[PDB]
């Protein structure tokens, strides 16, 4: 009430509370060490404490954003190391805190974070097991200045978890590792999922973005009245575009209130809400956004009634499209959980043509009368492309599985770059992994989900050093429509064969004593190469060369002389190959 200091303090905690005032530290001075941020944490829990005692003490009535600018305003080498962000400082709120997002460089020039060894870690983590935590909690925070920190909290304590688990384990290493990198993906992931809904807001505008929430919301709360779907579609596009602005405290507020409002109207949302809504503060938001989707009530009626066989649908779409069409998503998506969100928008963009195409004829009600006929083939069409693949990959694994999608791709446009490919491909690998051992009706969620970042992340770097025209075509095309114009890539018959390099196709005893990661990629690496050397051959020719490649490196990893015999059976190799491939 009269201290926001002192009250965010008692609610949030004294732990959660200096690890958070961490962070938003290290997101606007990015450049200074960790010693000097621990300091001004010390100092200014110490000021919260203060207003704990009293509320009146000195300054406990100013806000949050005032507060933190004064104290931003007290690093004395602030205009040396940040320069042009001292000047803030002679402006006044709004502005100043205004000034300050401006000037937060999203990607700074700091070296790249090296795993060290595990006894290493685990040895400085049993020692000073805070300033161990705390000072990575720092590395990674001014590294990611746009990750939402609480965020970033929860990630932190799931790491605390597994060095306390693994670290009193006998095989500590066999414990972590497997750990370590399945929170850096996951971490990875949150962080291209979240500056990607930005974007999207950004380039498509809010109807879009509105568009894609009323179907996310309806499939998990199928249950709720669509004013209720409406109201919350209405509040998280608020939620997220204060969001993305990037400041912290209003996007804080926002959250919690949308939290608030959720919980209190529990019961007219959904049921599967209980526990998310009995946790704390820090965790509501979170836990609810990655609540379980409530059941449909199964006494629902037939979309085709309202939406085709009602004579005055044009009336009530000429009323209010927007607001009808939502109706529609609405209706169709907590129907079918099932359907990735970009195919209920893919079907409501139809349904939309349609209306248009057919409110403006003599008989409307024969016109659109076959509507529901024209999804049939845009349903199958991303389902048949899972049991395609997802059986293919049960065939192969995950490894086999992955050389496949890399003669696929590389025969598709052969003029991306080598690293790039196999980099796609892998991924692509995974995301059949993890999603193919789900029950057909969570696949294509899932899939959406993976492939949504993972192409977000190859538009990106094609975004850097374009090389293709048609993947920059499907690259600035609809977010509805960049997945199926990737599937409809075709063979490049243009593609002019790169001329061989015996450098490229040479093999040294270095493999034998090299990990599974490393030997994989460097087959991988050097499959790509041989496609783009002989884009011609058939399934048939290139297994026949792989067939001789895998034996060949078992022939030299497992024989008196190492070198020689790569250099040797090396040359037989090539010549027999190069031969076969014509
Ligand atoms: N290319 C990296 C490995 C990597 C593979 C995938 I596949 C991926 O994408 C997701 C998407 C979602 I959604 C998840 O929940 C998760 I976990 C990972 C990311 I980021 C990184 C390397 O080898 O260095
Ligand atoms: C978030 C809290 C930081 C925990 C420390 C993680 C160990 C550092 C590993 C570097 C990241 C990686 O490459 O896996
Ligand atoms: C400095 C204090 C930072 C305020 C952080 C409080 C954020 C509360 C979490 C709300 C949410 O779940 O999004
Ligand atoms: C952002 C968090 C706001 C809470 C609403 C979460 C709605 C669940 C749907 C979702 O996954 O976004
Ligand atoms: C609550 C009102 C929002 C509903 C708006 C319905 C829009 C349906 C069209 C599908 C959106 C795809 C985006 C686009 O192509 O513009
Ligand atoms: C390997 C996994 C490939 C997944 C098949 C593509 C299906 C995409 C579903 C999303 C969409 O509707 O565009
Ligand atoms: C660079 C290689 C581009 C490959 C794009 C991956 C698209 C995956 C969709 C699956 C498919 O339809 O084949
Ligand atoms: C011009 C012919 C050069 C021959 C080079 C052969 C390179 C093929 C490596 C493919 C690796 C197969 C992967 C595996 O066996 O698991």
């Amino acid at each position: 009430h009269k201290s926001e200091v002192a009250h965010r303090f008692k609610d949030l905690g004294e732990e959660n509370f200096k690890a958070l005032v961490l962070i938003a530290f290290a997101q606007y001075l990015q450049q200074c060490p960790f010693e000097d941020h621990v300091k001004l944490v010390n100092e200014v829990t110490e000021f919260a404490k203060t207003c704990v005692a009293d509320e009146s003490a000195e300054n406990c009535d100013k806000s949050l954003h005032t507060l933190f600018g004064d104290k931003l305003c007290t690093v004395a080498t602030l205009r040396e190391t940040y320069g042009e962000m001292a000047d803030c400082c002679a402006k006044q709120e709004p502005e100043r805190n205004e000034c300050f997002l401006q000037h937060k460089d999203d990607n700074p020039n700091l070296p790249r974070l090296v795993r060290p060894e595990v006894d290493v870690m685990c040895t400085a983590f049993h020692d000073n097991e805070e300033t161990f935590l705390k000072k990575y909690l720092y590395e990674i925070a001014r590294r990611h200045p746009y990750f939402y920190a609480p965020e970033l909290l929860f990630f932190a304590k799931r790491y605390k978890a597994a060095f306390t688990e693994c670290c009193q384990a006998a095989d500590k290493a066999a414990c972590l590792l497997p750990k370590l990198d399945e929170l850096r993906d996951e971490g990875k992931a949150s962080s291209a999922k979240q500056r990607l809904k930005c974007a999207s807001l950004q380039k498509f505008g809010e109807r879009a973005f509105k568009a894609w929430a009323v179907a996310h919301l309806s499939q998990r709360f199928p249950k709720a009245e669509f004013a209720e779907v409406s109201k919350l579609v209405t509040d998280l596009t608020k939620v997220h575009t204060e969001c993305c602005h990037g400041d912290l405290l209003e996007c804080a507020d926002d959250r919690a209130d949308l939290a608030k409002y959720i919980c209190e109207n529990q019961d007219s949302i959904s049921s599967k809400l209980k526990e998310c809504c009995e946790k704390p503060l820090l965790e509501k938001s979170h836990c609810i956004a990655e609540v379980e989707n409530d059941e449909m009530p199964a006494d629902l009626p037939s979309l085709a009634a309202d939406f085709v066989e009602s004579k005055d649908v044009c009336k009530n779409y000429a009323e209010a499209k927007d607001v009808f069409l939502g109706m529609f998503l609405y209706e169709y998506a907590r129907r079918h959980p099932d359907y990735s969100v970009v195919l209920l928008l893919r079907l409501a963009k139809t349904y939309e043509t349609t209306l248009e195409k057919c409110c403006a004829a003599a008989d409307p009600h024969e016109c659109y009368a076959k509507v529901f006929d024209e999804f049939k083939p845009l349903v199958e069409e991303p389902q048949n492309l899972i049991k395609q693949n997802c059986e293919l990959f049960e065939q192969l694994g995950e490894y086999k599985f992955q050389n496949a999608l890399l003669v696929r791709y590389t025969k598709k446009v052969p003029q991306v770059s080598t690293p790039t490919l196999v980099e796609v491909s892998r991924n692509l690998g995974k995301v059949g992994s993890k999603c193919c051992k789900h029950p057909e009706a969570k696949r294509m969620p899932c899939a959406e989900d993976y492939l949504s970042v993972v192409l977000n992340q190859l538009c990106v770097l094609h975004e850097k050093t374009p090389v293709s025209d048609r993947v920059t075509k499907c690259c600035t095309e609809s977010l509805v429509n960049r997945r199926p114009c990737f599937s409809a890539l075709e063979v490049d018959e243009t593609y002019v064969p790169k001329e061989f390099n015996a450098e490229t196709f040479t093999f040294h005893a270095d493999i034998c004593t090299l990990s599974e990661k490393e030997r994989q990629i460097k087959k991988q690496t050097a499959l790509v190469e041989l496609v783009k050397h002989k884009p011609k051959a058939t399934k048939e020719q290139l297994k026949a060369v792989m067939d001789d490649f895998a034996a060949f490196v078992e022939k030299c990893c497992k024989a008196d002389d190492k070198e020689t015999c790569f250099a040797e059976e090396g040359k037989k190799l090539v010549a027999a190959s190069q031969a076969a491939l014509g």
